[PDB]
């Protein structure tokens, strides 16, 4: 209901629109929910106009988004590099979506920033860069799905969007907000909501789709996980890991241990969590915090990383008890922090 994106930015991109024949979507390395949704989302929409669209990511996407519509002709481009940089070098159109600086997109940096196609952006991110020439960028709007259901009905064509279209836009608005529980706290979400469920989606069976799918081992591995867990008191914080020897046991799955990070937060007065998991090769380190406690400053000091305020990674090159120890020194450094 209310105009958040810039209707000059509407006006330009309507402008653009209407004479492009050829469009590509780009959306950032290790794509999820809200990557492939909101990329989805405006796919099908573009798609129903008469246009020729190709969706293309540098890295596959976990299967649990493989039911979405249209993912299967998502274009990878650690496979298919040659004929997606025809496609890049080609476009009329390029709509980066759910990224703001081309690192976040790992090697298809070069290619998309070589590209004379006019380049627009849509994004929720903080910290934009300027390789766009239109910039829509809203930090205060929980995903990129929004501003993409936001855009196409700003410029006139919400009758346009498809059942499918609707379940793609759903599935990264539900993602990336950990199903409406955080950062979701805005009223015009839930008309949007309101908005696709209009259009005939199943909302719960998306939920289940993407929530509820994965193995008998994923969930045992889980347990294993919790059960091992390393709680301390006077910091607010949680630790659970997993070694090569566990890991192997459980038989892991690429993925297998994504969400764990978060799990410890639903203990009482534990706003900060880590995960420490050996690679195959050297202790990988997942970080979620609940509440304002800095995850990507301690990423970028004590595990040469970073990421976001609430969730980041990084690597350590050691030893597990070597690796626990290290975060036992950014637990009493941020101490003060954390009582607060
Ligand atoms: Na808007
Ligand atoms: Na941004
Ligand atoms: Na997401
Ligand atoms: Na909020």
């Amino acid at each position: 209901l209310t105009k958040v994106i810039a209707q000059a930015h509407i006006d330009h991109f309507t402008k653009w629109f209407e004479r492009a024949d050829k469009i590509v979507i780009v959306s950032h390395v290790s794509p999820d929910g809200d990557a492939i949704g909101s990329s989805l989302g405006l796919y099908h929409f573009l798609d129903s106009q008469d246009k020729i669209v190709n969706v293309i990511v540098p890295n596959a996407f976990p299967d649990f988004l493989k039911w979405m519509p249209g993912s299967k002709d998502i274009l990878l481009y650690d496979r298919y590099q040659e004929f997606a940089d025809k496609l890049i070098m080609e476009a009329d159109v390029i709509c980066c979506l759910d990224f703001n600086a081309l690192k976040r997109i790992d090697e298809m940096s070069d290619i998309v920033a070589a590209s004379p196609g006019r380049k627009i952006m849509i994004d929720h991110h903080l910290y934009p860069e300027d390789f766009c020439r239109i910039t829509i960028s809203h930090p205060e709007i929980s995903s990129t799905s929004e501003l993409v259901f936001r855009l196409i009905c700003r410029m006139g064509y919400f009758s346009d969007i498809s059942k499918e279209g609707a379940e793609c836009i759903y599935t990264g608005m539900m993602t990336d907000t950990g199903g409406f529980t955080y950062n979701s706290n805005n009223r015009e979400i839930y008309f949007i909501i309101s908005e696709l469920l209009s259009k005939g989606i199943d909302k719960d069976d998306i939920y289940r789709k993407v929530y509820n799918t994965y193995s008998e081992s994923r969930l045992r591995l889980m347990g294993y996980v919790l059960s091992n867990m390393k709680v301390y008191k006077d910091y607010n914080s949680a630790l659970i890991s997993l070694t090569k020897e566990e890991q192997g046991k459980f038989d892991y799955i690429k993925g297998d241990s994504e969400g764990f990070v978060n799990i410890p937060l639903s203990i009482k007065n534990v706003c900060f969590s880590c995960f420490l998991r050996e690679d195959t090769e050297m202790i990988k380190i997942s970080l979620r915090s609940v509440g304002k406690f800095p995850c990507n400053r301690l990423a970028a000091e004590f595990f040469n990383g970073g990421g976001h305020l609430n969730a980041s990674g990084g690597e350590f090159y050691g030893t597990m008890e070597e690796a626990v120890k290290v975060f036992e020194q950014a637990l009493e450094k941020y101490k003060p922090l954390l009582k607060e």
